[PDB]
DNA sequence: ACTGGAGAAAGAAAGTGAAAGGAAGATAAAACGGGATTCATACACCGTTAAATACCGGTTTAAAAATCCCGTGGCGCGTTTTAAAAAATCTGTGCGGGTGATTTTAT
């Protein structure tokens, strides 16, 4: 799911967050495809304040995360 | 000749799809054990009597009970271990409005 720019350089790229397909949509087609990436989520995110570590590591959208 | 960038070769480390097999499950056929009938047949209850046994009086005697000395092992005390049961603490889950997403067929 991830769109990735095409800068090498880490101090000279941007990262957004959207909450699901039809926002990210909307968004990889007005972006500055050169030096932006667009990622999107799905809802609600886990709340890790009330789980467990486990419980984290078993999701999918932390790991995605984590990953990119 | 020399330098530094870039592309191509070559080599080594990690991820991969496929692998007997075996303990761990699962599912049927079989052997079992516990109720409803059906009587014939052996068992329960009632009069009669010869016989076997219980009981009393007095011995006795051999065997068991009572008594004394002693020397030990079998209970008793104090202090540790160790499972077993109980109290305390975590883990899921569903109720109803909200946010955002997936798949298979025909022509």
């Amino acid at each position: 799911k991830l769109a990735d720019c095409q800068e090498r350089d880490p101090a000279l790229s941007e990262l957004y967050l959207v909450e699901g397909d039809s926002a990210g949509g909307s968004a990889k087609q007005g972006r500055n495809r050169k030096n932006q990436a667009i990622l999107p989520l799905k809802g609600k995110i886990l709340n890790v304040e009330k789980a467990r570590f486990d419980k984290m590591l078993s999701s999918q959208e932390v790991a995605t995360l984590i990953t990119a």
